[PDB]
């Protein structure tokens, strides 16, 4: 078996190997990359996502989210308080202010220490889940706005034709902005490109061990667990590397820098934070190996997680039994 210790693998495709997305994903998996739950892909040196970022200040963040923490430094929840709209210009100015800017630090490890020590005492503002793309339409390789759709994958694998579309989202981050422990909707893959700015640190649990993370989460967030049988779909819970180590949960960590792709694999729980002002673009995607994960994915039926138009059809076709009660939570 390849990659038995489930380490995060880093790939360096040539421009030749960067032409066929599906085939390169299948290659990574042949080398065991999926066992980690997360891979890094460094694009060929000749590739660019777009010519410059010079005019991005006019993008609107219509609902910035202030991420308010509760609990203890290593085990906390975050609530998203909706703020007034601001442009990317305004946001970047805010991120760079004395109140929100990245503190002095020696290296990524010192900054990671400061993050876990101090995250709870600040409420950074996250511009998340903004429908859009920053790839130039003339970028033909690994353009997250031109991937084949999950609906088309299901059609090609399973023969069923469903409604729905699949488009990317932009994320504008600042120091301490945080993504809580989650797998993707319907345990899909995701791919994330860091377009510009400061790094993003990731933590991930191997898919084969995801249930161990869930068991810990139920113990650490006991009332959440009683309220919903898939409360990690709410994307509010954080657990530090220290706490994961104390409880024997297998995980890995890696820092993504501007110009790099990360791919999360089905049922690979991940969480992380931003080092400073940045802009990422991400989208979900499917392969043939995903299909069974889609059939087995947990669902939030308490009604908090409240998910897309397109996810309806996935649940309808892959999880017909659930479909009924899941849509009671979604209506
Ligand atoms: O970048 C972020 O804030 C969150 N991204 C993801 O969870 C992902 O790409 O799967
Ligand atoms: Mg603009
Ligand atoms: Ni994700
Ligand atoms: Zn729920």
């Amino acid at each position: 078996a390849q990659n038995p210790n489930c380490n995060i693998m880093i790939f360096h495709p040539t421009k030749e190997e960067f032409n066929d997305f599906d085939k390169y994903i299948a290659y990574m998996e042949s080398q065991g990359a999926h066992r980690a739950g997360l891979a890094k892909i460094i694009p060929p040196k000749e590739w660019k996502a777009r010519e410059t970022y010079d005019n991005i200040s006019e993008i609107l963040i219509a609902t910035p989210l202030q991420q308010v923490a509760s609990g203890r430094a290593g085990v906390f929840t975050q609530y998203h308080k909706k703020k007034k709209a601001m442009t990317v210009g305004e946001y970047r100015h805010l991120a760079n202010s004395k109140k929100y800017q990245t503190p002095p630090h020696q290296n990524f490890e010192d900054l990671e220490r400061k993050y876990w020590k101090n995250r709870i005492y600040n409420s950074p503002i996250y511009g998340a889940d903004i429908s859009g793309s920053l790839f130039d339409e003339n970028t033909k390789q690994w353009n997250l706005g031109h991937l084949g759709t999950i609906q088309d994958l299901l059609e090609k694998e399973c023969g069923v034709v469903i409604e729905g579309v699949n488009t990317p989202y932009l994320y504008f981050g600042m120091w301490k902005t945080t993504f809580a422990w989650h797998t993707e909707d319907m345990d899909l893959y995701s791919i994330n490109y860091l377009h510009l700015g400061e790094p993003k640190t990731w933590y991930v649990v191997p898919p084969e061990h995801g249930q161990r993370l869930e068991r810990l989460a139920r113990e650490l967030f006991p009332g959440s667990s009683r309220g919903c049988g898939a409360f990690l779909r709410h994307k509010v819970a954080l657990i530090s590397p220290t706490v994961l180590k104390e409880n024997g949960i297998p995980f890995n960590r890696i820092t993504q820098e501007a110009g790099e792709f990360m791919v999360t694999f089905p049922y690979g729980y991940h969480a992380g934070f931003n080092h400073g002002f940045n802009c990422a673009e991400a989208i979900n995607f499917a392969t043939p190996r995903w299909i069974d994960y889609g059939k087995m994915a947990s669902q939030c039926s308490c009604g908090e997680a409240r998910v897309t138009f397109s996810m309806d059809a996935f649940v309808r076709i892959l999880q017909p039994e659930r479909y009924d009660l899941w849509k009671r939570g979604q209506d």
